């Protein structure tokens, strides 16, 4: 092998392949952003003329371009696929993927096999982005064009929201271990897909259209359709609704051999200006277009919304056959419906066709019942598709406070993890002072207050922006019962107390001022930190932002919140079972999800340890003699060359730090020690452990603690 | 099984290995900096009590720590080696390496074979870092400790200066293509070393202590020593002094088998807290320590400065032998000098020993004269060493204005590319204005004013902070001939015409307000843009900062200025022969050395292109119909889907852009088209190419233009 220049590959990771990669904590650096610092997209889009924008998109859709002629003279279907794939990479496990960042325009998504041709699809929309500039992001545009396509072809969508902010660097996400496109090394046991993956192969949006492993078995394809969609937050009814709804439009492309198609976008020549899959088959486009290799046209209404997909799916019997490219697909038996389906450009007319995956909707018992019902009651499909497509394109958007524009529906949706609207005057400076005092007099320890606040706030993840302290869901199922927040003998006592303080406060509250349990949880932690700081001799006030509301069990989808449970949280020195990598890597991943930087992650760990936020109050990493006190003892002791570390005799995970006598003075985990071992983390440790660092430590820690508490507060920004 | 989670392995470089890595323009990301944006190291170091620091460092040198006992009860020599290596990575070709950023404490330098044991060395200084904190960087401390060591042992140095700001992410540098430590794939023909390397093997700091590729030939070694040192700005006299000077102290370490030495820092276990090379021979420390594997104690006074090194080198005859770790080294023949050399821990006398490289000083003709002389004139050694040691430790400090503290000698040095101190008053806001109007009215073209100013300013490289427009060296020898600046042409005329403006203005305009040539070169450029701006409906005023002074050819070491010559500059669409990588990669490297971000670079290429700054007024990337007007026509045409790009028939690295009629409308190079092909750069282009970005392009272009013009102005910041 050979080492390359940094500009052509880089280094370090090359000498230490498994080396922890701290670049995960500084994704999308301000340095790479072309927009100013004062630039706020929300304020730009809120100004856009939606009506004018729709007409412009409608113009592109019906204005074919010679470098990629529009099937049936309408890029509409193409755009629906584009939007479906854009939001289609979403996974419920870590909440990554999705259309929220417009990652389809960057590697590796832009060059995924399943995304072939979408490069022309996006190029076609340049005229629009050009006209609206900064008032419209690609992320919003790539998916609004999909919504627009539907509406111009007869389907009334439920609504739409803008707010997706463009990024300038691709988000590095784990898509699997396969180093070969379409590879598959992600199954164990009885067809069990590895987490967090939500696709059956490397490079696909969901499943193989030719059936599992290319086996045209519709009944088997269904099991995979059911799971990958479930992992993309869609039940049986939504999955069926989505497939039918989409395949009611357009067609597939496979006019010729798939080996006449050149290299993907990221591997193509410069002269191709970012486009990929250049075909040498005939004209290489339009009538001779090759995308998937399949040559299917589901309905006789490619550019119109109607119940044809199902009338056709059930109207004929199917047989297995191949396309010009040699892929599996189905055609009506006995030459039925011959010459019934219109051609995209010329027009010899063709006969019905379906994908193995389309037949799963009729062969599978559950799907069959769903689509049968819609075969007889088409109105029901129209509805389900609306709800499902709305969800599909907005899943990773986060709190509804982020949906901007005149097309956002007013209705509340359970999958949006709803929170009640503020219904009273908010607590002010005086009230916030009083409560902090009432909470310090409640009897709750610093550890309990701090732990409860962290547990509640740290449930947020920047990927799909779900979770957080708003809603006060820490006292509802399933959070009240997570092992990490371990109720065993304390969380329940903290909740009851805060609830009493809320009760007593609201009844005595001044003129129409009331506080929520949700704010109390967070305020409790802020009150505890100020106390601890004083104990350490640092009179400081911890920022607090009121406004959180309390959600009810009924407004909280238990099953949906399952994915937010921490299987690991080094900030609390917690390591559950079944994580992909060792504890330290899991810490960086958590840090990533909380949107923390290396310094912030560092300051938080040290603070949390000495404050007693450790799971089960374990002594790991609690390198301090003090209690209830916010000091920098963690970093000072971590750099103490007087203590000798060795892995503990029994299990690993735990280490022992012996001193001179040979006695054990400290005990720590892989998370604790990595800060003293890693050359880049240590640098950050030598900063907060210096003699002049105590006051800076307290400042940064309080700032970071404040950032976590407000991770989910899009209502005030 | 190959692809890894981002938190571990990585991402996109994996599917596309030779992928243009833009992260080279995201170096040392602000978000990864724990100090805060308002942190001013200079303000802090001015606060430090240098005397106290020295005493605190002397107390470290004489206090032996149990985990790594001190040879002769003094860590001074160890600190000298630590410091020399800190600065000894500096390569002349790109100006990278050096002790400027304290990179020795990060990967990969912290684990290099040649940096073995320095891990304990740095650890020993933590107590000093602990006490001075933010007022003292590891960068200054590491190299300053080496300076203190020298002094404590009897050598008076020329002086020392602080100002090296610590960084929080390793600088990614190309150190060779070898994927094996100590490997060698860097030589061709008759000992020709591939640029920009300054070492003979991978992981070494100059040459191999046992001779070329392990061949103990002193005459051969000298060839490598002379060569590697030259690429580190040291000549024969300096090289000889440096070697003699350093080996006047300490010893080497090779008491047992190397195989008994554990993994390096970056690859060692967490419990080692950042230290590697844990040896299992004896105590793996002090008495039984192994570092290079060679066992040599050069003089009989390891912790004192005298002329013993040279008296021994010439006092005996040398025979080849082997250290306990089986390494080549020399001993005195006839068993002379028995027990005449002290043991680091009380053992009995040893015997005079030397490295093949030490014998190079006596066997090589040129070195021999140099050293033989110092044998009878130690005062000359002392003098040259001090000069060389000073240079070595500050080589990458940039303009002397950056030297901080009370130990900086005022003596002017030629290797610092001296610039006259401002002697007159500086042009005011009225004079500036008048001066611009004079230049605009002069008669030079925007393509001459803009191009020359760039030719001048772009000479700067952020690696060692050399180059820049200060000094008006654009009209002095080295630079005036550079093919890039294309001497054979208008360079002369503009120089001659600008000088005629300096005189006219200075000859008649008392008040003590006088202006230099250096400033006029830049100002003329700031005027050409204002004009070119207006000539596009934009009454704007480009920022200008006076203060540049005019150096003299005498104050300009021509050969030292050789390395700063561009072998390519995508900003002027210039490509010379001999570049390691294709034009696009060289474009990134250049932007890196100019300290530019992705957006800054983008806005800068599209800008210069339209102003006619291209090398030899070439039409490449000149996507505009307008003459010399500042518009984003470049970005707007590059995104013109109505143009088809195809490599020029003449395989001359150019491309053609034909319109609908099949006629050639534009021509461009790889550098021009990369911005429309690379998904991340095309994104930036799509920002500056929109209908609403015209005012932003100009605003951004100017900002980035102002930045390049000021790169070297440390005298005013
Ligand atoms: C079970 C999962 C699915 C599979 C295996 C699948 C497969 C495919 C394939 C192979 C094509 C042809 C691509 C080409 O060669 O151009 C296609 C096209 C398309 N699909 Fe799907 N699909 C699935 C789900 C969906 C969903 C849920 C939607 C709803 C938004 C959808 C909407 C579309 C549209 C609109 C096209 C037309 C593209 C065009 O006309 O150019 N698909 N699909
Ligand atoms: C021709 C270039 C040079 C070569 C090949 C070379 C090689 C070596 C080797 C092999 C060691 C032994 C390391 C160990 O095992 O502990 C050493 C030590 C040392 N060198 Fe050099 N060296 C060179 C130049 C220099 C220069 C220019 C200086 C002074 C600025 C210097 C200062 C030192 C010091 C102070 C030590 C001893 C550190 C201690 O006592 O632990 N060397 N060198």
């Amino acid at each position: 092998g050979h080492m390359k220049y940094p500009v052509e590959g880089g280094g370090n990771q090359d000498w230490w392949p498994n080396r922890l990669n701290l670049k995960v904590l500084h994704q999308n650096p301000a340095v790479a952003d072309p927009m100013g610092a004062a630039f706020d997209y929300a304020a730009e889009v809120a100004t856009i003329d939606v009506d004018a924008l729709t007409r412009d998109i409608e113009e592109v859709m019906t204005t074919s371009q010679p470098w990629w002629p529009a099937d049936y003279g309408h890029y509409g279907p193409l755009f629906i696929r584009m939007a479906w794939h854009a939001a289609g990479t979403y996974r419920i496990h870590d909440g990554r993927g999705g259309a929220g960042g417009g990652m389809q325009r960057f590697a590796p998504l832009n060059s995924w096999p399943d995304n072939a041709s979408l490069d022309k699809a996006r190029r076609l929309l340049w005229p629009v982005k050009k006209k609206y500039g900064k008032k419209l992001s690609w992320a919003d545009l790539i998916v609004f064009a999909g919504n627009c396509a539907l509406e111009s072809m007869g389907f009334k969508t439920f609504g739409f929201g803008f707010g997706r902010v463009d990024q300038w660097e691709p988000d590095e996400v784990y898509w699997g271990k396969e180093a070969t496109w379409l590879g598959d090394e992600r199954y164990s046991g009885k067809r069990d897909l590895e987490n967090p993956l939500a696709a059956v192969q490397m490079g696909l949006i969901y499943v193989n259209p030719e059936g599992p492993n290319g086996n045209p078995d519709p009944m088997a394809a269904a099991v995979d359709i059911r799971e990958t969609f479930r992992r993309m937050a869609m039940n049986d009814v939504e999955t069926a609704a989505l497939i039918v709804g989409g395949h009611t439009f357009g067609k597939t492309h496979g006019a010729g051999p798939a080996d006449l198609v050149g290299p993907e976008p990221e591997a193509a020549p410069l002269e191709q200006m970012g486009l990929g899959w250049k075909s040498s088959y005939g004209t290489g486009t339009g009538k001779d277009a090759i995308t998937s290799g399949i040559e299917v046209v589901w309905t006789n209404t490619p550019t119109k919304w109607d119940n044809s997909f199902l009338e056709i799916l059930y109207g004929y019997e199917w047989e297995l056959t191949k396309s010009p490219a040699g892929a599996w697909q189905y055609t009506a038996k006995d030459g039925a419906g011959a010459g019934t389906i219109p051609d995209p450009f010329g027009g010899p007319g063709r006969s019905p066709t379906m994908l193995a995956t389309d037949l799963s909707l009729r062969v599978d018992p559950i799907y069959e019942r769903i689509t049968r019902r819609w075969l007889e009651h088409p109105e029901e499909l129209a509805d389900e598709f609306a709800k499902a497509w709305y969800k599909l394109i907005h899943r990773d958007m986060g709190p509804v406070a982020r949906y901007l524009g005149p097309l956002v529906p007013k209705q509340t949706l359970l999958w949006q993890d709803p929170v009640p609207a503020v219904s009273h005057d908010l607590v002010g400076e005086a009230e916030i002072a009083s409560l902090k005092s009432q909470i310090r007099a409640s009897g709750l320890t610093v550890s309990q207050l701090v732990s409860t606040a962290w547990a509640a706030a740290s449930s947020f993840r920047g990927s799909d922006k779900r979770g957080g302290a708003n809603g006060g869901r820490i006292r509802l199922q399933p959070q009240v019962g997570w092992e990490v927040n371990d109720p065993d003998g304390d969380l329940r006592k903290v909740i009851r107390t805060l609830e009493e303080i809320q009760e007593s406060f609201n009844s005595a509250a001044p003129g129409n001022i009331k506080v929520s349990f949700a704010d109390l949880v967070v305020l409790g932690g802020c009150a505890a930190i100020e106390k601890a700081a004083k104990a350490a001799g640092h009179n400081i006030t911890v920022p607090f932002t009121p406004g959180r509301t309390d959600a009810s069990q009924e407004q909280t989808d238990v099953e949906s919140f399952a994915v937010l449970e921490p299987k690991a949280d080094g900030f609390r020195n917690y390591l559950g079972k079944g994580n992909p990598l060792p504890a330290e890597y899991m810490l960086l991943d958590k840090a990533n999800l909380l949107t923390l930087s290396a310094p912030e992650m560092t300051v938080l760990v040290g603070g949390l340890r000495v404050l007693g936020a450790n799971y089960k109050r374990l002594p790991l990493g609690v390198f301090t003699e003090a209690s209830e006190s916010l000091t920098n003892d963690f970093f000072v002791n971590l750099l103490d060359m007087g203590i000798t570390w060795e892995p503990s005799p029994a299990d690993d995970g735990t280490y022992q730090g012996k001193d001179g006598s040979g006695k054990v003075k400290w005990t720590g985990s892989r998370v604790d020690l990595v800060f003293g071992s890693n050359s880049e983390l240590r640098a950050l440790v030598e900063v907060y452990g210096a003699d002049d660092a105590q006051p800076k430590f307290v400042q940064d820690f309080v700032a970071a603690w404040d950032k976590v508490m407000n991770l989910d507060r899009f209502d005030v920004r």
